[PDB]
């Protein structure tokens, strides 16, 4: 098996200590192929770039998700929620059995109104803006994918259009998967520097606890229904056990909704505005669907379906820049991969979703191009060569709830206003839990069409 | 011979008004006094005024004119020539004056509904997005709202108040230019190093508005585009003498002065009225009642507001017990005898005390702190320079008819959509600045969930 460079006791992690460590990965694959060892203090990793060997490491039978190490840190504020739970854990399947129904393609007609809601206060923002301003967008971004988290998960207003600050709940809970992330790359944790850090940490939890909790409480004092995702939780029994989930539980799926979906839906709507900004043809194609499509003063959800060439742009964005670009699996028994190399029991895995997504044996070799044209028949991709909403029961349970979402503001975005890069924005991918284009500006033109 | 209260010394009667609530200490030294005062200070004097018996003939624009308080000369330092801060003598007043009031009429207002209607819009959108525990700073929003309608209307610029924590830097500077220049008055030793960086940051300030304000008129030149705005207005009105318009510079100061006379007495205004609705259930009633009746569109029509009767006659009662201006000062033009008994020289000042004019019994009755909008249901029947919240003649408050459109429009829109609470039972705190607010005034308001 191909390993890159060790550097003692330390191993391969120096390599990892890097603002873009998935970027650094990225170009150890390009270098070493389709699969690398990868060894850290206490734990060994190998890395899959080939949808050859992802499609075998998408077999149930034979792996199944592992919590890497990141989503051991989450999982002190995440807790038992669908994203930081092992398959095995009652809670895993329970939640799964009983979310899954409220996340259906389905189930978006009665999250659209909310959505809308978000998205018609993102438009008036920027219809709203003086000639000499212009844009943040992965900023205002990430304002519109928490608050419509927000409103569809728990019919809470974090009203982030009103502030400069955030809302406390939402500065808690960044700054706590920020520590979180950061304890990746510490090596010693427990050194007196890092009080302060911890101090913070449990500061932050309480913060984002006490707020879930008091919704909560407050909805089942009030016997109050609602379009939203508590509502459903309150109400519903698992088919298997015929148990409905606690009350800390629900408190867990709410913080994780609110982690899973809002960085990783921003970053994909950042990502497609910046490649439609670097395609004339391409923004010419979508922009004029859009103003076939969206006839009315707001969108209707069968109007978002009919977006087919703006859901293709999302898609090809995801090809290149998914947003949570890795996944970790472990061996359910011992097998050997490819052909070629023996695991054993618990042996781990890691996808390498851009890597994946590169791969010039599926795509061909025009794959640095933005080509939404490539997901015009979808059912002639390959089986496990589009991955990023990762696999099988564990696949991204949001993928129905981020693709509306973004059809939705992407397909407004480009009825309402033409956009310029007023900088000519060198692409910088930040890369924290997730990947987003950092620093990316533009200036809108108002097209003038009312909501 | 006139009244004036007792005297110590050197210092005259000021250590009778040591208070941040001057107005209201004079209005209880009116009681005792009553009609008119001399009050001296140490190196100033004037004569208050609070009967409509003498502030009639104070009113008489032949024998009395508009004098520059203290206030608004430290006002001029970055309001300059504009309207408010001028003396009607400098050419620059009757210039714009002339050019300024068909943008201000009645019939004006038509043209700035829809701007207007933009920004109502977003204050009832804010309240109602609110979550159920939140409340509402009552000033600060209508602040928020009167900014952003003069700005809309004024020169098409977008504060976006409603936006932000911190406010658009433009407002910052303007706010502690004002605060500043307030805060001149009550400071002995003025060129102490204490008082440096003040200086500085009053220069800085005046820079900020300044620039943005000058940016906004080149641009507006360059592109030659027209908007329903009082800048264009400005850009394209002629003096009829002269055949010029105003100069850059003046109508730099007219914008500054727009936004600084205009944003705190419309946002006290309609925040007394709403402090008074929450004390009066059946005016709350009816003013509700009216607003449900008339406003049966998803927004308001400029027709309908004029419909809001009742709703006009809550806001006049408002301004009847707290002036949001609540002074203006006069010189006698030429020696003249006030009252029949009162002999005053050439430049003699008079101070106008608006709210204890409107408390005159003779004239209002013996229940002039009562909460009564009926009193004004026919005004025909008012006399002749008993209610003044606006001052007088042709230095009266140019913005008027812009004032109460705004207020009558945002108020009908506050009673159909909410009702209001005070959940914390505040007691009415009056701050003085260059106007009158109710400092701390909150409610919690329930919607009514009438789509917009
Ligand atoms: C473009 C947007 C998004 C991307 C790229 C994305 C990607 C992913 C990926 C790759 C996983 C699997 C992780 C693993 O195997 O360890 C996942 C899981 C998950 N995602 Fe997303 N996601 C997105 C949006 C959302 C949204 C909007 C929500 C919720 C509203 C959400 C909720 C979840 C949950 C709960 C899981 C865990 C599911 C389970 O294991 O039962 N995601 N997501
Ligand atoms: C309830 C709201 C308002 C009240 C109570 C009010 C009151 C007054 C008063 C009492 C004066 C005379 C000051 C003096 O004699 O020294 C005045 C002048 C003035 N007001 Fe207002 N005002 C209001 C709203 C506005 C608005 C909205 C604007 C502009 C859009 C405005 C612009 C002016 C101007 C320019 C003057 C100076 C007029 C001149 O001397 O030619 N006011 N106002």
């Amino acid at each position: 098996m191909p390993q890159p460079k060790t550097f003692g006791e330390l191993k391969n992690l120096p390599l990892l200590n890097t603002d873009k460590p998935v970027q650094a990965l990225m170009k150890i694959a390009d270098e070493l192929g389709e699969i690398f060892k990868f060894e850290a203090p206490g734990r060994v990793t190998r890395y899959l770039s080939s949808q050859r060997l992802i499609k075998e490491a998408c077999d149930e039978s034979r792996f199944d998700k592992n919590l890497s190490q990141a989503l051991k840190f989450v999982r002190d504020f995440a807790g038992d929620g669908l994203a930081t739970s092992w398959t095995h854990e009652k809670n895993w399947k329970k939640a799964h059995n009983i979310l899954l129904p409220s996340f259906s393609q389905q189930a978006m007609k009665g999250y659209h109104a909310m959505m809308v809601d978000i998205a018609v206060q993102l438009v008036q923002k920027w219809e709203r803006l003086n000639a000499d301003e212009h844009i943040e967008v992965p900023e205002d971004m990430t304002r519109l994918t928490l608050d419509t988290i927000g409103l569809c998960g728990f019919n809470y207003r974090f009203n982030s259009f009103y502030r400069d600050q955030p809302h406390p709940f939402i500065t808690s809970m960044v700054r706590a998967l920020d520590e979180a992330m950061n304890k990746l790359q510490r090596a010693n944790p427990d050194d007196p520097a890092y009080d302060e850090n911890k101090r913070q940490f449990q500061e932050d939890i309480k913060v984002m606890n006490d707020l879930v909790d008091k919704i909560i409480a407050d909805r089942k004092a009030s016997g109050e229904q609602s379009d939203d995702l508590l509502t459903h939780m309150l109400n519903g029994k698992d088919p298997e056990t015929g148990e409905p989930l606690d009350d800390e539980n629900i408190r867990y799926q709410i913080i994780t909704f609110l982690i899973a979906g809002h960085e990783t839906t921003s970053g994909l709507l950042s990502f497609a505005l910046y490649f439609l900004g670097k395609n004339p043809h391409v923004l010419q194609k979508a922009a004029e669907e859009a103003a076939r499509v969206l006839v009315d003063p707001v969108p209707s959800y069968k109007q978002v379906k009919q977006l087919k060439y703006v859901g293709m742009v999302l898609n090809e964005a995801l090809r290149l820049w998914p947003t949570a670009p890795a996944f970790s699996l472990y061996a359910k028994e011992d097998t050997v991969l490819g052909g070629e190399y023996p695991l054993e029991k618990g042996d781990e895995l890691s996808v390498l979703i851009p890597q994946l997504h590169r791969d010039k044996t599926i795509w061909g070799d025009d794959v640095e191009e933005f080509r939404p044209e490539r997901f015009e028949n979808p059912s002639a991709i390959p089986q496990h060569a589009f991955k990023p909403f990762g696999n099988g029961q564990r696949a991204c349970i949001g993928q129905q709830f981020a693709l509306h979402e973004a059809t939705l503001v992407l397909g407004m975005m480009l009825k309402h206003f033409d956009f310029e890069d007023h900088t000519n924005y060198e692409l910088d991918i930040k890369e924290t839990l997730t990947l987003k284009p950092e620093g990316f500006v533009v200036k809108a033109k108002s097209k003038k069409i009312p909501l």
